[PDB]
């Protein structure tokens, strides 16, 4: 996260920290995810496409720091790794950048909801917030684009939604941004998600209920003028999510 505020997991109980073991033992942080149900997490396909081996991934819920064990956390493994069978990656735009990870503890059980391990609801068919609506993104991604280390503590910021036609103007993303993606950014471009936050939860309070409206997908640079953060429009992939669960 660029700008924003530091925070603890108790404020984002649906945030999943996904790391991956490397040949040799060392483990690094990959992307963030969202707890769909006790047994399922939903992320982005571009965080796994190049390393499709489910065994390599580790996932935590209720973890507040990057290299600390938060009281209340749970360490999981990826029972099933499902990548959208129609995904592709152009110069900037990432297509059908949505994946699923069926989790499982060493004992074989799924996630046990708690004060710091809860779920977020999927949006309903044909019902997304209007443009200009404030929403929030969470993650352990970069604080600045010139850095190389991820922040040690969890962060989060609030951004606004940008309409499809406004996002397709030339100085933005032209015909690269399609209708199965949502744009969102700070009107003053001082804060924005960034590398590290990919596949992060984009929660928007719609008509009263906190909703998972988008997954962090792509953007030009980070917090740059006329360069909104693009996300996957979850409402569209509802039939897909249903049949693959
Ligand atoms: N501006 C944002 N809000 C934002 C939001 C998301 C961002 C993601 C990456 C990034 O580096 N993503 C990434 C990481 C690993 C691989 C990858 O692409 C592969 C998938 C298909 C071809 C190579 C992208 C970089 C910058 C990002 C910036």
């Amino acid at each position: 996260i660029i700008g924003g505020e530091f925070t603890t997991i108790e404020n984002q109980p649906w945030f999943a920290a996904i790391y991956r073991r490397h040949r040799g033992g060392s483990v690094t942080y990959v992307c963030g995810g969202s707890l769909m149900s006790p047994c399922w997490v939903i992320s982005a396909t571009h965080c796994f496409i190049d390393y499709p081996k489910k065994e390599d991934y580790i996932v935590y819920l209720g973890r507040s720091r990057l290299n600390s064990n938060t009281q209340g956390e749970m360490k999981f493994e990826v029972e099933n790794l499902i990548l959208h069978k129609d995904y592709s990656a152009d110069t900037l735009a990432h297509h059908n950048d949505i994946a699923l990870l069926k989790i499982r503890s060493k004992e074989g059980r799924c996630a046990q909801p708690s004060r710091t391990i809860q779920t977020i609801c999927l949006p309903s068919m044909y019902n997304d917030p209007q443009f200009g609506t404030s929403c929030e993104i969470t993650g352990f991604g970069k604080e600045n684009s010139t850095d190389y280390l991820y922040p040690e503590q969890l962060k989060m910021t609030v951004v606004k939604l940008i309409s499809h036609r406004e996002c397709q103007q030339p100085h933005y993303y032209g015909s690269e941004v399609t209708t199965k993606m949502l744009c969102a950014a700070d009107p003053q471009w001082k804060t924005d998600s960034c590398q590290g936050d990919s596949g992060g939860p984009l929660v928007c309070s719609l008509q009263g209920r906190m909703t998972l409206t988008g997954i962090v997908s792509w953007g030009r640079g980070c917090a740059l003028k006329d360069k909104p953060g693009v996300y996957t429009r979850v409402s569209h992939f509802l039939p897909w999510i249903r049949s693959h669960t």
